[PDB]
């Protein structure tokens, strides 16, 4: 007996549902044998021949029965389990699939292997009522945007909990017919791509600590050059505040503020959020991502860094990174299982400094942003949207537009991180991800009855 797996509520995700096994050495050629082939759809020709040792595994009982009730020579009934998944599609990627042998391949099922089957049931963080609304939005999206693939990654900022972990494509963990290997695959946690802008909050951060900027300080945002290499934002701008920087995503803006730190200061910075640290869940394939273990920084390096270039992240590692801003600079390790709180929490940023940087994030989802289309009716969001070209696993990168929104919300008093990334939207008539995680964490919000929090 295999352990039942559950959603955080207690909801059924995975259960053990028995299925059978079928097993004078003549064929007869009674009535009998025909009812047999018709039964297991397997001929008189090759039934003879292939036996001429197991007939049928994963067998409906019903056909199981009527097998026994035929009192064949020699043929033995083995009990098996086949595993019933009621959610399916739609958590297929954390639940997994387990093999004939009922042993864990796949999800948490492989995961939580030795604990299901050495057996007591399993309580997830997954909400499968989150889950659900998380998914519907996502699998909508990446259709909508004719999109090849989508990912969607939600997690408390108080717990650390993996609330929601949604990929589109999903399969069909109850029938694994005509789907690929590539499709198996949790992209959440395996297809890495380079940050981008979601990294510059971070650059603000450090800038501020360093004493480099003050909270309402003022630069010079014209275009300018590093090592023969002209460092310009598309919309141009004369002068940026450290909001503006955040705000209109000033490549210019954060370079200046990189270039007036030390190399090593954005590299400490980027490492405490968790950037090219383990995820550290029990699932296969689960990438680190990848980091500079380089020595000598050159200015434009320093620069390129600033902007999100040089390391990659899973969907999943960048949404702690934003689990450590909403929580106000508390690194949490991430738990798909269940937890009591509180939860214990590392600070690696005083708390009243990325307090002010995560109100400065809320002018990008507000006029003047490049997030706006992100914003929720009467609840504060702090996001931040960025892009990539190139995304895959370790040393098999492909060249896709990766358009994603990271983000944190209710701004007043956050209690939700999400990461939704949209991948290589083959769309017409950033901005096509700004609107999912938007729908996404508006949902979320409204469904954990969380209160409004826009101004009067």
């Amino acid at each position: 007996a295999r352990g039942m797996i559950s959603d955080r509520s207690g909801r059924p995700l995975a259960v053990s549902v028995p299925v059978n096994a079928v097993w004078q050495g003549g064929i007869s050629l009674d009535t009998r044998w025909k009812a047999l082939s018709d039964a297991l759809e397997i001929p008189l020709d090759q039934l003879a021949t292939r036996i001429n040792v197991y007939l049928a595994r994963q067998v409906n009982p019903a056909i199981g029965d009527y097998i026994r009730k035929l009192k064949l020579p020699g043929i033995h009934l083995r009990q098996e389990s086949r595993r019933y998944y009621p959610a399916g599609q739609v958590m297929a990627h954390i639940i997994g699939v387990t093999n004939i042998d009922g042993q864990g391949i796949e999800g948490v099922e492989k995961s939580f292997d030795r604990w299901l089957t050495g057996a007591h049931n399993l309580v997830l963080s997954v909400d499968e009522r989150l889950q659900a609304l998380v998914y519907r939005e996502l699998n909508n999206a990446v259709a909508f945007n004719k999109a090849e693939s989508g990912t969607a990654v939600l997690v408390d900022v108080n717990t650390g909990e993996v609330l929601a972990m949604a990929n589109s494509p999903s399969y069909n963990p109850n029938n694994l017919t005509g789907t690929p290997k590539d499709a198996m695959r949790n992209r959440a946690i395996t297809d890495i791509f380079e940050p981008g802008s979601t990294v510059k909050p971070m650059v603000v951060m450090t800038a501020l600590q360093h004493g480099v900027v003050k909270e309402n300080s003022v630069l010079n945002t014209l275009p300018y050059f590093v090592n023969g290499h002209q460092i310009k934002d598309v919309a141009r701008y004369a002068e940026l505040s450290v909001t503006g920087i955040l705000q209109k995503s000033s490549n210019v803006g954060v370079s200046k503020l990189a270039l007036a730190m030390p190399s090593s200061a954005l590299v400490d910075t980027y490492s405490r959020f968790g950037f090219g640290k383990a995820t550290n869940l029990g699932l296969v394939g689960e990438s680190s991502g990848l980091y500079p273990k380089k020595q000598r920084w050159s200015d434009i390096e320093r620069a390129t860094f600033s902007f999100g270039y040089g390391l990659m992240v899973t969907p999943l590692q960048l949404a702690r990174v934003y689990a450590t801003i909403g929580s106000m600079g508390v690194y949490r390790p991430l738990s798909i299982t269940r937890v009591d709180p509180p939860v214990a929490g590392e600070r690696i940023f005083p708390e009243p400094l990325v307090r002010t940087v995560v109100h400065m994030m809320e002018s990008v989802a507000l006029p003047g942003g490049g997030g706006t289309k992100a914003a929720i009716k009467g609840y504060r969001i702090a996001i931040k949207t960025g892009t990539a070209k190139k995304v895959g696993p370790d040393g098999k990168y492909m060249d896709r537009y990766l358009a994603y929104t990271a983000g944190v919300a209710p701004a007043s008093n956050p209690r939700f991180a999400l990461v939704v990334v949209i991948n290589d939207p083959q769309a017409g008539k950033g901005a096509v991800s700004a609107p999912v995680f938007g729908a996404i964490m508006g949902g979320v919000l409204r469904t954990m009855n969380i209160e409004p929090d826009a101004l009067p």
